[PDB]
């Protein structure tokens, strides 16, 4: 509103666009998200309110949420920099294992944090997580997917959501960050779709396409059709190289078809990949 001068824009998020602002009496720079040719639901300020209780060194804060002139706005602490622009930064050199690791194991206390309070994010993807100069990285938008869905990206969806299910489970987010993962290793995305279908194939591709032994139910599936085709799972070790086994191992336990196969966040936590995790400082320009 014009309590800001809101010092700029800074990105399109899959709810609304979001604007660096400073607070024009109190001199503090948040992160301001409008909630917005579409048009201009309303449902639940009450879910999102309870969001602002949610603390944790890893969750973006969420510090206020207005609801006026048909509009919404989440104000949130900011941050500097999104991890899809630390990765573009980082191409020609890659992301030293230490850093990509201690961001995997924040993050996955981040996701452990949220879940056992019942909070999903649903649209975990590399510009919804933030970097710090000090190496933290933190969680942004968590709770938000109550409403239809730049061109969306489809890159780090579950396919368990791409099967139309109805119901998804905490698992939708341990898959998103098993995606990440392996992007920040090799630095391509790893399923880069292009639409639902291709999303799904090119998960069918990589990982086998799925049947009633790996997945019980996926046959009967909305959008499951017995006239996929059926690909042979690859190698793995031909996925995310040259990551270590402990890593491949890792990541492979993200990347279960089965949501009750696939580890939680908790768990993943105690893997062996973990065993020396430190916590390094990015190299960030700013
Ligand atoms: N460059 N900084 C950002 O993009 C940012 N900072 N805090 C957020 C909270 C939610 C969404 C984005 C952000």
């Amino acid at each position: 509103m014009e309590n800001f001068q809101k010092v700029e824009k800074i990105g399109e998020g899959t709810y609304g666009v979001v604007y660096k602002a400073r607070n024009k009496l109190t001199g503090e720079v948040v992160a301001l998200k409008k909630i917005r040719t579409e048009g201009v639901p309303s449902t639940a300020i009450r879910e999102i309110s309870l969001l602002k209780e949610l603390n944790h060194p890893n969750i973006v804060k969420l510090l206020d949420v207005i609801h006026t002139e048909n509009k919404l706005y989440l104000v949130f602490e900011f941050l500097h920099q999104d991890l899809k622009k630390f990765m573009d930064a980082s191409a020609l050199t890659g992301i030293p294992l230490p850093l990509i690791k201690s961001y995997l194991f924040q993050l996955l206390q981040g996701l452990a944090f949220c879940h056992s309070h019942r909070v999903l994010h649903r649209d975990l993807k590399p510009q919804n997580l933030l970097i710090n100069t000090e190496g933290a990285i933190k969680l942004a938008d968590f709770g938000l997917a109550r409403a239809f869905g730049e061109v969306v990206t489809l890159w780090y969806r579950a396919p368990e959501i791409l099967l139309g299910c109805k119901y998804y489970s905490t698992a939708v987010d341990i898959w998103s960050l098993g995606c990440i993962f392996a992007e920040m290793v090799t630095r391509r995305a790893l399923f880069p779709g292009d639409s639902e279908i291709d999303q799904l194939f090119r998960i069918f591709r990589t990982l086998g396409t799925p049947d009633e032994v790996v997945w019980p139910g996926v046959t009967s599936m909305p959008d499951y059709k017995p006239s996929f085709p059926k690909w042979a799972r690859q190698d793995f070790s031909k996925v995310v190289p040259p990551l270590d086994e402990d890593g491949r191992s890792l990541l492979s336990q993200m990347l279960h078809y089965d949501p009750n196969k696939r580890i939680s966040a908790k768990a993943a936590l105690a893997h062996p990949f973990f065993q020396d995790v430190t916590k390094p400082v990015p190299h960030l320009r700013l």
